[PDB]
């Protein structure tokens, strides 16, 4: 067994972990039940809240392994390898230029804020803030409401693809959780342990991730998508609630 | 006679460059006519164009004097004396997070703004969108047309002002281009020089620089405000245009 998760609203929420989630968090680990998060976040971020790879970073855009994996992929750097899924962020923001000029209005990202300006419309700190904007692979928009639509359809008409991460729009292109957890699966040391896979998410909008898994579960508010399993609580309670009824019986 | 003029869509052409107004200028200064520039620019992108003190800028913010102006005002700065008319940057911006949280949806300024991203917001060279950047007194909103009319409505809820300046709206408060030009008058050296003022403009933030002088003068597109002057062409061949036809008669 392996568990997915998106840290978003499934383990964080609630800026990060918190007395059940934790819990639980733990009882998986001292079963030997490797957990690896799957999130919109950047590799910084992950890092910062004292994550090990292996994890999934910006959408799928990046598949972080420890350097010594034992199966060969991705790219030497320093303590990790890289496995790179989506395009550079660079040739994002390019395309995004190519895109204001189609929507003839102006597309924001983080890109074009300061780590400051981040902070306040996230409720990051202006540390967080920073790691957020080190971005790799994806960008993270700024749209105003009303102009979504016609955003979204000058970003397809250049080739980028768009995703929603549970408060902003999201800008890349090779970037699918469900695309990285079945290359994660791919890569797994021992087969066996990566035949049953599990996906805790927060988001009605996690499908790519539901759909990678074998069993899926939302741990959201509201009624969960089709084939996939509900929790009565969201949260850290959601969380546990899921590792307590549906996978500590499986070990 | 002084003459108080805008400098975006009034005495700079489309991209933002004195030479068309050139000649016009060079008319009023052997006239011994002064010239200030009343503008919604800081005080580091009129240095850069090459503009000397007295000059209002940031929408009436701030008034810049020579620091040897024969009356004694505002505080020094190397070769400037400086008069604050209006709430500093860093007060505007704090009041204006109240704004976002009454919206309930960001509102962007040029202070949550890379220079590069605004560089490419203003068609502005990255050091002109530094210069840009360095504001004292009013920020620079950069809003979707769809959410104005929510965004003004919590400017005013939080007690900001707001205004236009030809292509961007702007938020500060006690920033009003009338109030600057007022104050510069009665700081003027020659009350007999001061006593018939002129004023240019295109723009929002101009309506009340037309309220504050004696003539006034509209060089923006469209029909201009009521009772006040028009010109064949906007800009800086509205400007031409206005020396040459109002101000050279008047001033034989
Ligand atoms: O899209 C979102 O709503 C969130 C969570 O999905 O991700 C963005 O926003 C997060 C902050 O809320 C950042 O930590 C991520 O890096 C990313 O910019
Ligand atoms: O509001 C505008 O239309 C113009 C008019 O001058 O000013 C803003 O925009 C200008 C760039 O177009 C900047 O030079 C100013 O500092 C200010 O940010
Ligand atoms: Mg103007």
């Amino acid at each position: 067994m392996i568990v997915f998760t998106d840290l978003d609203g499934t383990l964080l929420d609630e800026r990060g972990e918190l007395g059940p989630a934790r819990e639980a968090l733990e009882r998986l680990r001292a079963l030997g039940v490797p957990v690896v998060p799957v999130t919109a976040k950047t590799r910084k971020e992950v890092e910062a809240l004292g994550l090990e790879p292996p994890f999934i970073v910006e959408n799928g855009g990046g598949l972080y392994l420890p350097r010594d994996w034992p199966v060969r992929a991705g790219r030497p750097k320093g303590g990790y390898r890289v496995v790179s899924l989506a395009w550079p962020y660079r040739k994002v923001r390019a395309r995004l230029r190519e895109a204001e000029a189609l929507a003839g209005r102006p597309i924001l990202g983080y890109g074009d804020l300061t780590a400051e300006a981040v902070a306040r419309l996230t409720g990051l700190s202006r540390e967080a803030a920073r790691r957020a904007k080190a971005r790799e692979y994806d960008e993270t928009l700024v749209l105003c409401p009303e102009e979504v639509e016609a955003v979204l359809e000058a970003l397809e008409a250049v080739g980028l693809e768009w995703t929603h991460g549970g408060r902003f729009y999201h800008a890349a292109k090779g970037a699918d959780k469900g695309r990285a957890v079945a290359r994660l699966r791919a890569l797994w040391p021992d087969p066996e342990e990566a035949r049953f896979a599990v996906g805790l998410g927060d988001s009605l909008n996690d499908l790519p991730l539901f759909r990678a898994v074998d069993l899926a579960v939302y741990v959201g508010r509201g009624d969960p998508p089709e084939g996939v399993l509900a929790t009565p609580a969201p949260g850290p309670e959601g969380f546990r609630y899921a590792v307590e009824r549906y996978l500590l019986p499986r070990l």
